[PDB]
């Protein structure tokens, strides 16, 4: 599956962020390799290609296809020289012929790039290309992470080790400002395109979630690469939430049994707005009710009355509860109890009827789940249905976001699933009875814990948080942090404090925080556990796109973690900005 070896791509490079030992480098260039060109063929890019002209309705002309797999393969082959290269110094380091060498494979290969790279955004294809420039761009900038971590001892002078450093910053920003433009463009295509609406965001959503993982996922590796700003190991999240298609039911095609997208609403909003929840603090799924109905207006089978889901935020257990629908009319329901659990797996039966009035149902619904201690657990209800067989559609959440479990699973494994359910929306409907769901996903790479790693970078998103002010600070989307950030508006803040945080750890921890933030004008930030505050600059003009940088806290004296830690905004000593936070980073002392 091309999903699936892009879920492993993103989750291989995840799994190295931040490490810097040639022995490791060169495992991660062999798996990588494989990853991308399995047996040395160029098949996943050519998956690549048809999947994203699939998505978005537009088709790359054969002169334009030919000329970026043509390149891929020159990229393939001097990768593989490159790692040769650099497998034979690592071994004989001494050996100055070898340093030679592996420089000359180096300079060779980046330049490469540099003259490939205009392949995979040829004028006019920019959007079906973009998962290969995407997935292009994230080896160049890996690449480039090379001369940083092993030029000087290839030989490499400082100037041009710093050259490289300062190419390798340009091209994270040309690289991901592409992929954001040509993903944002792509999904503006689909919420205009001509179609009945249910039909039309169906095929956005599946854009927008499709993408995320072969594409956005990527982007906040980007700065990571930048090994003076990460010199070691670096733990990162994606906090964003994908939905998978709407269990509707499709493919039958008969008057009676039509597809649901004709009963969705005729407003793009409508739909978005209740399918795809506001931008949070991050959420896990630990209740969903179902209340259903049993009607008879031939066939005979449930419908959804309403739905409830209830979360918690991390290292909190106030409860947080959405309804949908009602409970009114119901004489069936079931609570699925999920607090502990990674679901990471969904099978569902949708039906529908079109009579005197047009119903829509999902009867079954089976979860599959895996709590801490690595024990596998099932639950499901299935309710009344006489509708033939061959007229419903079964559906299994792991099509659309593949699994692959060992004999033994283990929670938390991303090698065995990458997503875990996260939410339960609907479609807004126009007219007729019966819930249509949407199941909302999250990446299992977000751990329940806040976790403090000792020898190594923890980079925790704000959205991590379980508590914000209750005024001048809001949680807004951001395409390429890999899930929300905050906003803070100064003059807007009742007091300082901006978020709480619970975090986990054995011992006392000697910390410095390291905020990557974006800022309209200048002030002073403050964390829990650190005695001094620290004054910070703009990054930004109002309005213009977001740029950050880092500000770090501790570099007067190492602080201490507390347990219980918040984010303050001095308002006192503030301008009257805007303040953007995405992570938080803990930076272990010695």
């Amino acid at each position: 599956s091309m999903i699936f070896s892009s879920i492993s791509i993103i989750r291989t490079f995840m799994g190295f962020a931040g490490h810097g030992t040639a022995g490791g480098i060169i495992g991660l260039f062999t798996e990588v390799l494989r990853l991308l060109w399995p047996n040395k063929q160029n098949d996943l890019w050519e998956s690549f290609m048809n999947e994203v002209e699939a998505l978005i309705n537009q088709e790359i002309t054969e002169a334009v296809v030919s000329k970026a797999l043509s390149e891929l393969e020159g990229l393939r082959n001097a990768l593989e020289g490159y790692t040769s290269a650099l497998e034979a110094w690592q071994n004989n380091r001494s050996d100055k012929l070898k340093q030679l060498l592996v420089y000359e494979r180096f300079v060779s290969t980046e330049n490469l790039f540099k003259f490939a790279m205009p392949s995979f955004r040829s004028v006019g294809f920019e959007g079906p290309l973009l998962t290969v420039y995407a997935q292009a761009a994230n080896l160049h900038l890996f690449l480039l992470k090379n001369a940083e971590l092993f030029g000087a001892e290839w030989g490499m002078q400082q100037y041009e080790i710093d050259l490289f450093y300062n190419e390798q910053k340009g091209y994270v920003e040309e690289y991901t400002d592409h992929c954001v433009k040509w993903y944002k463009e792509g999904l503006n295509k689909l919420k205009n395109a001509s179609g009945v609406k249910g039909k039309v965001w169906e095929n956005y959503n599946r854009f927008r979630r499709e993408m995320t993982i072969m594409v956005l996922d990527l982007l906040p590796l980007f700065p990571i690469y930048d090994a003076r700003t990460y010199p070691m190991e670096t733990v990162t999240e994606l906090t964003r939430q994908i939905f998978t298609d709407p269990i509707g039911l499709t493919g039958i095609n008969e008057t009676k049994y039509p597809d649901w997208y004709g009963a969705a609403s005729s407003e793009f909003v409508l739909i978005e707005n209740r399918a795809i929840p506001k931008p949070g603090l991050f959420q896990w799924l630990t209740k969903i009710n179902v209340r259903a109905r049993v009607v008879e207006p031939n066939d005979r089978f449930a419908i959804w009355t309403g739905h409830s889901v209830v979360t918690q935020y991390t290292k909190s257990t106030t409860e947080n509860t959405f309804n949908y629908g009602t409970s009114s009319g119901s004489t069936l329901s079931h609570t699925f109890d999920l607090l502990s659990k990674d679901i990471y797996q969904t099978y569902s039966i949708a039906a529908a009827n079109k009579s005197a009035t047009w119903y829509q149902a999902v009867p079954l619904l089976r979860l599959y789940g895996i709590n801490s201690s690595n024990v596998l657990s099932e639950d499901a209800f299935s309710f009344s249905n006489n509708i033939p067989s061959s007229k419903c559609k079964s559906t299994y959440s792991s099509d659309q976001l593949p699994i692959e479990l060992l004999d033994e699973p283990i929670y938390g494994d991303l090698e065995e699933y990458g997503h875990r359910l996260s939410y339960v929306s609907e479609i807004f409907k126009e007219t007729g009875s019966g819930t249509i769901p949407v199941l909302g996903w999250t990446h299992v790479s977000v751990r329940p814990d806040n976790k403090l790693y000792p020898d190594k970078i923890t980079q925790i998103p704000a959205v991590k948080a379980f508590e914000t002010n209750t005024a001048g600070v809001e949680i807004i989307d951001s395409a390429s942090t890999g899930g929300p950030i905050l906003k803070i508006v100064n003059n807007n803040l009742p007091s300082n404090q901006v978020f709480r945080m619970r975090l986990s750890f054995s011992e006392p921890q000697k910390i410095k925080v390291r905020v990557r933030y974006a800022a309209t004008g200048d002030g002073v930030m403050s964390f829990s556990g650190i005695a001094h505050d620290e004054y910070f600059t703009a990054t930004m003009k109002e309005g213009e796109a977001l740029k950050y940088s880092y500000l770090t806290m501790g570099n007067d004296y190492a602080g201490t973690a507390a347990e219980l830690s918040m984010l303050y905004i001095i308002k006192a000593n503030t301008s009257n900005c805007t303040i953007y936070i995405d992570k938080i980073e803990f930076i272990p002392v010695v």
